[PDB]
This record gives C-alpha cells, sequence and structure tokens, in this order.
C-alpha cells in the first residue's frame, strides 16, 4: 500500500513532473516548427529526456503509456529520489481539439504498471455544467477502485469545458463548481487549474485560491496549463498559502524548449532552473506549517 | 401572390452579386475583437447592419439581413435599394463548446408569409456538415426549409459549412467540402452558397481543379461565401470559381469586415467597403460575359 | 507649364507615385519575395503598376533608377496621366535606404521634357537640428531646374528626428516645415497627413487645417504612415482643411506585394481603390466655389 | 593603485556579471511592457536598486549607472559583499530616434570617489562604424584606460557595432570582427562583446564564429545578452567559453522578462535569480575543463 509520502519531497510538499501529454504536444511540436508529420519518436524522445534530466528534482514523474512509460523504465531515466505515476485517461478527440472526451483507460493493467514501479495513477475529468454530474463520481469511483485495490494512489485532474450546449461559461465558477462535485470524492490527490490564469493582484489570487480551498477535502496541487511560465512560481506560493500543498507541472517547466536546437542542453540549462525554483517555494512554504 | 425566380435576386448579365449582413453573435464577436467597449450593445449590430445594407445595397443584387438585429429595421427605415431583393436568414444558431454556432436548426419562429409581406424574395438555411453526423437529418432539414420556401413563392438558399467531427481527428476540410456537395448539391433548393476550396489561396491553376472538382457536385446553381478567404484573394476566388462554373459570389466579411471598429462607420462603408463589392460585381459581369 | 496639366477635370490632384527604390525592395523582402530580390521585379511591379492604375490617376510620379526608360518605351503610362520625374537622389546611412536625398545631377530636364513629363518631384529631409537655410537653398536651385526648362516643381518635406537629441514633436515638425518650406515658390507641396490619418474627425480637421494655414502654394498629401483604410478620410479632412487631393503609392498598392498573379491583383485590390480617392477629390472640389 | 582582474572574477576564475546600467533603453524597455506613461525615473531607479540587491548574491560584479541608480545602491546596501560593483563611465547622446546614438566618456565621473566607495572598475561603451575615424576610438579607449588605471580600477571596453553613418554596406558578422581586430589589443582589462550570429543556429556554427572572434581578442573577454534569445543565452555562454571567453556581463537575459510583471521583488527572485544561478555554474563548469 502506497501513501502521500511516496510521491511528496521530504518537506511533506508536492513538487512534481508531468510529461504525459499525447497528441496535445505533437501539436506544440508543430506550432513551435518541428518537420511535420512529427514522428511519434520525436515525443518519445523529448519525454525520455525530460524524464532523464528533471527528475533528479522532482518527488514524482507522470508518464503516459501510449509515447514513454516503457522507455522510462527501460532506460532507467527515472532518478530513484522521484516516484512514477501512470496516466490511466484515454482521450478521445472531438470538435477539432485533441481532448474532447476523456474515459477510465481499460488497457491499463494496474498490477503490470504496478510491477514496474509506478505508485500512482491520474485520471483527467473534463467538467462542463451541462453534463451529467453522477458519470463524473463514477467514473471517479472506478479509478479510486481500480487505484486502492492494487496499492496504488490515484489522483484526479478536473478540467473545466464550456458546455456542450449554451454560451454561458464562467471558468473561475467552474472551477469551484468542479471542486463542490469532486473535492470529496475520495481519490488521494486534487489536481486543479489555477484560478485567474495566475494573472493580476496577489491579493485577488489568494482570495481565489482560498475560496476554492474551501470546497477541496483532500490534498491538492496545481497544474500550470494556462499560467505563463513566468506566474507560475508566484501561483504555487499563492496556491500553498491558501491550503495547497504543491504542483503537479509539465507546461511552465518545459514547454519553452519545444523546438530549440539542442533538446538536452536546453532541458539542463532552461527547464530545470525552473522546476528547482518550484522545488524550493514548496519547502519554504511547507516549513510556514 | 408573388412567386419570385432566380431571375429577381441577380444583376441583369443573370449573374449574382450578393451582400451578406445577417451574422449575429459572430458580429458581435467581431466587434470586441476590433476594441468596441464590452458588453457591446445590440443596437451597435443592427446601427452598423443598416448602415451596411443602406450605403452597399446599392451595388448589391440581393442583401442577406436576420430577423434577429436588422430585418424589421432596414425595412422600415427603407435602407435597402429597390434594385436590391432582401433574403432573410431562416436558421436558429444554437451556440456551444465554446463557440456561437455549433448547432443549427430551422427556425420555426420565422412567419414566411410576414416576411414576404415586408418584400422578403428569398430565405437562407445554414445547414452544418460533419461526417460522423447522420446525414438523412441534414437532408430532412433541408426538405422542410424547400417546403417553407416554395409553398411561400419564395427561393431557397442553403450553405453547407464543414465542421470537424464530433468525435475523432480525421478532419481533411477539402475533402468534407466534396462530400457536402455530393450529399447536398441536388437537394432541390434554388442555390448552393459554399465555402472556397482551399480558402482561396495558391497557384491559379490548382483553385481552378478545385473548383471544377466541386462544380461537377453542384446541380443548381453555386455562389462562394467569403469567411476564410483574406479580402484581397476573394476577387480573383469570384473569378476562378466562375470558370469552375459558379454563378457569383454572396460575401459579408470580405466587403465589410476590415471597417469594424474604425471611427465614422458611415464614412467607411462608403469608402473602403463600397468599392470592394462594386469590383466583386463588375467581375461577375465580365465572366457572365464570357458564357 | 501649367498646374491643370497635371489636376482631373475638376482642379483636383489625384497622382499616383510608383517612384519608391531601395525601400520598395525591402518590402518585397518583408512580403516574402525570394532574396536577394533583383531589380527585375522592381521594374516589373513597377510598369505593371502604371499600365494597370494610371488610367485612374491625373499623374504618375516615376524614378530613372527602376521604371522611367520602361514606363515610355512600353507605353505604359496612359494619354490621360502626366508623368512626374523623380529628382532626388536618395543617400542610406543609419541603416535606413534614404538617411540623406540631394538633387540628382544626373537627371536630363530637356531629353524627360522631349518625352513629354510635365513636373520633377524633390523628397526634403526635415530635421529640427540641420540647417533651414541649406534645405530652402536645394529647393531654390530644384525651382529652378523645373522653371528653366518648363517644368512644374513639386516638393515633399518629410520629418525626420534630430540627428542630435530626443526631442521630436512629429506634428510640431511637420508644421515647422510647412513654416519654412511653404512658401518656397515650388507649384505643389507634398506633405505628409497630421496624426497619421488616426483618431477623431474632429481633431484631424483642426490638425489639417493648422496645417493648411502655414501652405502659400497648393497643397496634397502622401499615404506613407496612414492605414490604407484611413486614406480615404485623410484625402477629405485635408482637402476640407484646403488640400486639393493627393499623391500616394502606398494606400494604392502596398497590399498586393507578394500576393501571386500581380496584374490581376492591381485590377482588382489597388485600381478599386485609386478609383475611390479620385471620386473623393471629384466631390471635395464640387463642394468649393 | 593596484588593480586586479580577480576581484570581479568568480573563485574559478570566471566572470559572472550583471548588468543593470540600461538608461532611457530600460524606459523604453517599461513603455514596451505596458507601464503607466510617462514612465518616472523612481520606476527606473526601484527596479535597478531591487535587481541589485536581489541578484547581486549570484554575480562576481554588478555593474551600475549613476544616473539612475548607483548612488542609491550604495546608499540602501543594495549590493552583495561578495559582488563587485563596476561603474558606467559612458555618456550616451540620443539621435536619429535612437537613445544611444552616440557616446563619449562622462566628465563627470569622479573615479576616486567611486573608487572609496568600493568599485573595482569602469565601463565604457564604444559604438563602432565601418566609416567612422578607428583612431578616435582608440583614443577614446585609451584616455579611458588612464582614468581607470591611474585610479586603481579596471577598464572593461564594450564595442558595438552599428550600420555606417552613410552607405547600407552592413554586415554585423564582420563588423564585429574589424572592431576586435582594432580594440582587442587596446590595454584595457576586459572586453565586453556581442554574441556572433545573435547565438541563433547550430551549435557547430556559433563555436567557428566564436572561435574566429576569440583568435583577434588578446585580453579576458566576456558576452553581453542584447540581441540574444534569453533561453539562448546559457548555450551562448558556454559556446563563447569553448571558444576561449572567460564568461559573461549580462542584463536582458536574466531580468528583461519580469518587467511590467505584478510583485517585481517576488519576480527577480523566483524567474531571474534562477537564469543567473544557473549562467553561473555554467561559469564555472567552462573553467573547471581549463
Amino acid at each position: 500500500n502506497y501513501t502521500i509520502k511516496d510521491i511528496t519531497r521530504a518537506s511533506g510538499g508536492f513538487a512534481m513532473l508531468a510529461v504525459d501529454q499525447r497528441e496535445a504536444m505533437r501539436l506544440m511540436f508543430a506550432a513551435a516548427g518541428a518537420k511535420t508529420p512529427v514522428a511519434d519518436s520525436v515525443l518519445t524522445d523529448f519525454k525520455v529526456n525530460a524524464a532523464k534530466i528533471l527528475s533528479p528534482y522532482a518527488s514524482a514523474v507522470l508518464l503516459d503509456q501510449q509515447f514513454c512509460y516503457r522507455q522510462a523504465v527501460e532506460q532507467n531515466a527515472v532518478a530513484k529520489s522521484c516516484a512514477m505515476i501512470v496516466a490511466a485517461d484515454d482521450f478521445i478527440p472531438g470538435n477539432g481539439i485533441p481532448v474532447d472526451n476523456v474515459v477510465l483507460d481499460k488497457k491499463i493493467n494496474a498490477q503490470a504498471v504496478k510491477r514496474d514501479g509506478a505508485k500512482a495513477l491520474k485520471l483527467l475529468v473534463l467538467w462542463r455544467s451541462d453534463e451529467d454530474a453522477q458519470q463524473r463520481l463514477n467514473m471517479v469511483k472506478e479509478f479510486n477502485e481500480l487505484c486502492h485495490s492494487n496499492g496504488l494512489l490515484s489522483i484526479i485532474e478536473p478540467v473545466v469545458r464550456p458546455p456542450r450546449c449554451g454560451d454561458k461559461f464562467d471558468r473561475e465558477q467552474a472551477i469551484i463548481d468542479a471542486a463542490k462535485e469532486l473535492g470529496d470524492s475520495g481519490a488521494d490527490l486534487y489536481k486543479v487549474e489555477m484560478p485567474l490564469y495566475g494573472k493580476g493582484a496577489r491579493s485577488d489570487l489568494l482570495t481565489a485560491s482560498q475560496r476554492l480551498n474551501g470546497h477541496i477535502n483532500m490534498p491538492w496541487v496545481i497544474l500550470s496549463s494556462g499560467v505563463d511560465e513566468k506566474l507560475f512560481p508566484r501561483a504555487v506560493r499563492v496556491a500553498m498559502e491558501a491550503g495547497a500543498s504543491g504542483f503537479l507541472a509539465g507546461r511552465a517547466v518545459w514547454s519553452s524548449v519545444i523546438g530549440l536546437p539542442d533538446t538536452e542542453l536546453m532541458l539542463r540549462d532552461v527547464s530545470a532552473p525552473k522546476l528547482q525554483r518550484l522545488g524550493e517555494i514548496v519547502d519554504e512554504m511547507m516549513a510556514k506549517r
């Protein structure tokens, strides 16, 4: 039975790296001027290099079976100090985007990924105001049972989207409504979008983060999608002041080096200092408790 | 009562040189994007649409108006030149997935007899086309629309617009335009309003080949719309589409999008928009003269 | 020589400029033309612009460097359109193509007059810390070159920041140039539009009336610095203030540079804009009594 | 009046130096990043002193200007004791619509006074143009070297290439080489140079261009970051040092990205400091190889 201590820093803070992005990462390579079509091997090589170079600074790394889990294990890319999280979400494209719908990946063999050293699984939950709450709660319950019956931690990631029908979309209220619905759903860790995209006055960001904290009844961390990499360190500090326990971040660490020459040099010189600073901020905030 | 015919919405040459100002929430988003004070009032859309009709209808064989923002106002203010026929939108746009037009149905609130009394000669229906949605539902909506028009002596204009599938990531926009024409190009409407292949970009010879391929699947007169075509490439698009068998255009953005949010709207419609619509009409006559 | 030789029947000026030299090569490069851009690309564009647009112009401004000889030999200039020949020698410097300008000592005024030219044009760069007397002496020499050969003189004062200092008020510089050169005995003053033709019509009219008060010869506006969509309003406002029309290049043809099918684009995109500007000139001259 | 290069280097002998001396060019950066205009002098002063206070702990030296921050940084004890002070001795003259069209020696700099305050070096920008007189540049560098050396200060020269006053022949890469052929043996203590090729392209071409430049410089040399993307500056330092450079003296690649962000002190600590720390680690790694 793994527990939360297995994916945290010695301080108890979460300083976790995400490299599990799938077709969304292929689109990032194309947008940064990579030769199209972008081969699967370009994603695999980047993900394994990111794990190899950045996992020494992370309490856990989130890997996907589609492009990098098997390769990261076989190549010993993950530092012994860094726990493995395996994505258990099956992304369904639609309406011109890579992740229009998400279901539990029926191909994940929890016992097999546990034998390979995984300590946790992760599930994206898309949240829309006009889709049924009970279907989301049932998917989270099935996911929690898959994790807990195999001694793995469950990490859920509710992400808000506009309604299927209608034009009433308040992103800030949707994040609160998702937390009211799923913040006490029996997962081990809640991974949430940062209120206000981490923008604006620190005082308003803290108020919005404290409002969110009040609806989450498990440890929670922020993800970086939608937050400028320069504002993500402040977002971690403010979220943790509000009651968060750290971060699970991808884009705010490595997005800026996609398409630059000398990938391994760029991950070490550009990405690693950003991940190191985020880990130091987590320890500073945990020390204040 | 009046039975309108294609001649009632064409130039003397028989070419179509038609203006669209029926955009609804999509036009509000254009005003916001161009720096208009938010929230953008309905009156800003109405005033722009009526000014566009007043200033540009003298250069158009028909103008497409929406009941939501401008049909009643354009009629009451005599904004439409008598030489310009009125087309009324009969589509009900349903927003979803963060866009203003995610779904479309026939507007059950349109009273065809009432809009005919106000002088309308034609109705228009947007049809969203997706590879994984049922063709029979699209064909049934077009049949009900054709009956609404024809039973009231009005012309039927259909506008198939391709969208990515609801589920999956296989989207070939150029093939989708062809597949929509194979499905709806012989559906008994009076006029087919179609997206320009290749967004009107690239070598003239490739644009002509793509336009001739599309022509082969359309068994009614057809015109091109300008959405997705740079205003500077739209004149060439009209020329190439007409060389391939099209009979003209029904355009909005390529005529007036560039003046949204500029000062002195009436001056801008006259000095920037009108010369572009005038040139498109001259191109339509030049191409009709070659046939 | 008479001003009536370069005006519309109304007496308004509706004139086309295609005399841009290295500045036009930079426009081709910026629009994605294969570099280095050959001289023949400029010549072909200039001659096509003259051939297609001169039917809508009361005069066309040509340069000897790239197009005067070719336009004459190929009968590119409509009989209804007078020829203006540039008499300026552009000197590059400080990373720009036109850092300094002198009278072109190579222009044979008698030879261009025999070809049917009616006018010469001279750019005068105006800087607050350069000597007014040197500018006035160059304008006097230019006026004598024109008038002694029965040609009209068109001067184009263009304001630039000072050689030394950071005090640059573009609107005051335009006024100071007109106070200095607005009664210099040229036949026509070609001026930059106040405020780049931007803002409220009422402020544009006030700025145009202020400029009018300092110009004691007919004056026209040039389009450099004015968005092509605001140039029609700029002509209307300048003429309400006392201007007699325009001598424009960029606001007519800049948008077709680098598009496919150049001749089609000049006819379908550029010509309608030049036609509308001519109609505005006639509308404004008709209000004059 | 003994002076030593060791006073502005890391223990490794590498240079890991911070520049915050930008004047009207920094005001233009604040305006471009959406600061309320006109931008007050106090906005520049507060930013420069905060940058010194927060970043000087990671730098072997900091370059300060008298116009906006030298007096304030000294009075407020903003410079870490481990970080040497370099004082700008250039007087920037605007012209032709830019803030730095011409540069002369600042006749107002009191070398004895800044030395009493603990400064170890002065810095002089030299604008290099193919059609301006080489002898006038060499004479200004000689006067500057004498001002420094007679006061026990190090001399840092920064030749920056510009297009000619007259003509359109401007080869930026050849100009950098011609400036080094002219000034690379001019008796200054340190040569501060623009990175060849803006640090862009294949590492192999960047190294060749850096080795060509190294061959013309007969004093220690460092690269500046102006014109190099902040993400390519770490590779530029590594390649320049492989070619024979001894480190960097950088401003924009450290702090430009935080201008106009909220919570300036937090942003300098969380965004700027990690970049300066990594550059210092790269300098030590490269000095260890030699």
